[PDB]
């Protein structure tokens, strides 16, 4: 099979980089649609407009409905054709960014993505998740290519709630272990081939960056300031983790995340916070060595990620609920089948309970 | 400053991947111009055509004149506009690929790049070098983005003379040392910012891939067969080295290469062969440890790359010529100024003579 | 002297392997006597019968008396002769399996052994422990060969009380230290020769498997689920430990176990729980380094095995009782004479008291 | 699936152990057929007769036709039924032993196997290779169980030509690399399951034994004397390698051996001599690190095994012949499909030529 790696065309990261959006985006189009929800436009709209003006570009700002629905994409398509936009610039969190990527696809124009948080590794990916106007799952829209540009303002991200950075860390912490599993098993990545040497290097670089920089970065995030450690974790949460997961492979950790949403208890927890426990479950499933499990559990704990089912508010019908999680994780077409032996629901069920036990014993020892 | 990494959107590599050109390219355009190297088309045109047809695409094959001149670009522009092509596919050596990238830029269409040799790391880069019809240098054409897709057929590459693989190795062997030098000095990369963690990991991965796989890969190249060592060295010569140099930084090795072209003696040697000696000169200039010089020298010699001036046919007015090489390498806007502390023409002159001296003594131990 | 290793002809292990007894045993005989106690036949008879039926085999269920006595073997010999059995299948715990192996010997037929717990390393051995009709130890019965097949259902073993897995770990934890002692001293194994390289490799693998997988396997055991760590400790408790002790050697640890049954206080503790303290006694006796004593004590404690006399309910009049244990351990024909240099009852006495002190100081250091 | 390891019931090796056949074999049967090569009986028949007689056993000597054909098995079956033999003892080389094992199977009696050379790992296996009277291949006879006893007289083996010990080393050297390959890919062993930990430990112990003991053992082999190093290599060549391959897995090395017999040039070379080059081919195919390739090539050369096609007298029309070898090695039901990711005939062809290059380069350097 072919070895494939895909990447956004340009990834840019720096403090106060929105001031420089105009010069960065000019080579792609002269007239831009700028999609942002009201909260994000609150602090950035002044700066976006100034940057485009000084650069000689025309901007047409369109406040974002808040949900990534086919209706909202169609709605913005109208405004954009009316204002004769040559590209879309999405700015904000995950759903606002997915909307920009889907819109720019249907219109056949380039897209720029400016995350205002580093809480998932979705931004750089060639994937948009579409919902109905009212918020239920609808379809996956796999896109022909990754965002043309990704611009991350590290000062904006430092301003966000620290819990969102740690959720991002939890998301990126799975990257290495799922890419490694797909390499061991010969699985196909979401880029359509086997692992390049490049993708595995970026996946492992992700994990080591979190080990070396996570706690230092959280200190900065809690103070809402920018230090070089925060810079590195943002790159790891965003570019490394994005290319890592998409061109390196997904496996049990994310299948387990999907299983955890198939029950209501953990609705109030972020994507990356569920993956955190998914990674620990995968380590039990593949029987990672004790030193590796402890390292992942310690790092997760150090940044506030859950390492037990109770810390995801799953406290009541635990056997019954884990049986649902396990069946969901092993559903047809789920990525847990990329694990080396494959995985049966009985096996995933076992890992779920054991990972939970392991986390409980860890919390009572380390404090 | 901002940290920037740029990449082609999708990099694909595999044996006989030419059979799959059609499916890989369909998501980009329905109508394709193929700028093709005459030797490549000689044996492959039927196969390219069948690949496009089976995918439901219409293709217009255009044999390439051999030089990347404004005349040749204009001539191909006509053919493409007549045939109403939405994208350009270059397939062949460096000049074919540079022509496809320039053509696609002037037309404002996506471009796909299919190297049939792995002798430089230019294919993935956002740069095209334009000449006059008779091969004299004319100008640089910096492109706003990297090729949309790069597709490398390893079986086609294995057919080329092994000297071309080794030239590629010499080109890629410099990557780590120049990106590392730029990181030490805070220099700006060709992507316009400081180096990301990602680019440095790919640059160092490149170097280690060459150390571990170069001699094994050369064995396969000399038999024109495909082994996993060859696959990895092709990825290093192409994706790792391209992203490494462009987003990691250039320094003395390439500057010394340019200086070596300021004299006639080594005109008949490939780019990567002159870079090979540039890397040894940089190692003297930055006073790399002796183990490191020895490792780079041993690997270079093991794959037939020059490690002395005489092996580039520089045998006569060596001081006078090295004086020219040094002055040229230190010209304004040359990348030697990215070395920590910079480099004066007197310092580069000394490094040249000492590296040559070091290479000669290494050869005398018949290694 | 000759180097000899003995092994069962086939060892099979898996989840729900009970379903596959028929196809696994078909090549050995067509008509099978199945020996099982009422409790085991309770949950397993239905499944065994279906497995034999579907495979084209004849089964004869023979409920087991509960004691491995000469008279009980003779009784089953009669039942077997009547039903014209070509093979024996024992399926309960230890006494069931010993009875099946001896019966098959006197009958001159193959035997398959299906343990439903992994709590001792006897299953694979060419040995049956014989009692009187009223339950007193009578003699060891050496068999000419090891069981023809051993089939371990990992799901059945996961269902059993976790305390039994820990006893199995305690039993298997001694294997490396006693085989290593016999190798150092040149002692003869129960297989009749000196150590093969093979048996020493399997004994040390056993120890390292417990070291790496013991705590992970106990988490799965306490939840009655199957994880790859549990799979590994089952193989270690059963095959590795079995071939290790029989073809690797016994020494002080088992001598001390036998001595510990020469007093009533520890009647309520399993074989492996007493062996666990025997291993610590041997480590004091052979003056292992403190790192080795501590590693064994920590692993023992981490899975709930005793590392003090008090944890074997030996709390009253300890000096007098240890004298009896020591004298018993040094009886004629005991394996403590395999220690390098032998051991006197005074020496074993001192080792017992000091090992007890060591365990106590360890428990006082906060678990 | 299931973890399965199969083994002979008892493996014995020692100097002059044929003196002790009687006491070792008596517990299995009272009346023995001894199948023996005329040359082997030449020096051994008197000693065998005394050993069985002194032990109270009855023996019936049956000189062996030399070929393991159904006609010859039937001829010996007759003699055995007439003399009312309860078990078979084969004593000689490979054909004698395969004949004894098949005969014992058809008769449903135990078999004892006494190799007089240690040149393959077949003796301990549950497999017999049947030919026609005139030496052309007929069928494989998979046996329900491994030999009951294997007895290796190390002094008899020391008397054999040293080339045969080296052939045994070449055969045993592949064990680790093929078992490791099957473990990486989850292939099924010839024992019907996935790898036990035990079998991988024996396969790796085999490899390390050859590295540490191979050259010392060859010194003793050339003087026809017994040293502890020779004993360890015999155990490695016989028990470790046998259990390793059958319960650990076969892969490219043996597929490549089979392909090499598909051409006439190497008819005068022993099984293990061809396997030696098969291992090197596998190392190229799976892209083993150079240190590993060099270690295997160096050890192979140190004991006289071939590391080039010319050393197997394959010197003419080499590409044409290697294409035959490659196609044969990938035929349906060959073990090359156990390699991670499989291997196509083109990939094996490439490995063959490159491994040949590597061997040639090694011979002219490290001679
Ligand atoms: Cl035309
Ligand atoms: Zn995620
Ligand atoms: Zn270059
Ligand atoms: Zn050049
Ligand atoms: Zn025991
Ligand atoms: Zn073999």
């Amino acid at each position: 099979m072919d070895r494939i790696i895909q990447s956004p065309g340009k990834y840019i990261q720096g403090a106060d980089v929105i001031n420089r959006l105009g010069e960065y985006l000019k080579p792609l189009a002269e007239r831009w649609l700028v999609v942002g929800d009201k909260f994000v436009l609150g602090f950035a709209q002044s700066t976006v407009e100034k940057s485009f003006k000084d650069a000689g570009l025309v901007v047409e700002i369109a406040p974002f409905g808040g949900e990534c629905s086919q209706n909202e994409i169609d709605r913005l398509r109208g405004i954009a054709e009316t204002a004769q936009c040559g590209a879309i610039l999405g700015i904000g969190g995950g759903k606002t960014l997915d909307t920009a990527k889907a819109l720019a696809h249907f219109m056949g124009v380039p897209v720029a993505i400016a995350p205002t948080i580093a809480s998932t590794d979705a931004p750089c990916s060639a994937l948009s998740v579409i919902y109905t106007d009212e918020g239920e799952f609808d379809r996956y829209l796999l896109l022909p290519n990754n965002p043309n540009m990704v611009i991350v303002d590290t000062k904006i991200v430092a301003g966000a709630p620290a819990r969102l950075l740690a959720a991002g860390i939890g998301d990126a912490l799975a990257t290495w272990f799922e890419a490694r599993a797909c390499s061991r098993s010969g699985a196909t990545t979401m880029a359509g081939g086997k692992c390049t040497q490049a993708a595995l290097a970026l996946a492992e670089l992700c994990y080591n960056t979190l080990l070396e920089e996570g706690e230092k970065a959280m200190l900065a995030a809690e103070q809402h300031v920018v230090t070089p450690a925060l810079e590195r974790v943002i790159e790891a949460n965003t570019y490394l983790s994005g290319v890592g997961f998409e061109s390196g492979g997904l496996a049990a950790a994310h299948a387990v995340h999907n299983g955890l949403t198939a029950i209501p208890d953990a609705h109030h927890y972020y994507h990356g916070e569920k993956v955190a426990f998914g990674t620990l479950t995968q380590l039990v499933l593949e029987n990672a060595p004790v030193e590796e499990i402890e390292t992942v559990a310690a790092l997760s704990h150090a940044v506030g990620l859950p390492i037990t089912l109770a810390q995801l508010d799953i406290k009541e019908d635990v056997p019954a609920k884990m049986r649902i999680v396990a069946e969901a994780a092993c559903a047809e077409g789920e990525t847990i089948h990329n694990m080396p032996g494959g995985a049966t629901p009985d096996q995933v069920y076992a890992a779920l309970l054991v990972a939970d036990q392991y986390g409980q014993r860890f919390l009572q020892e380390w404090e």
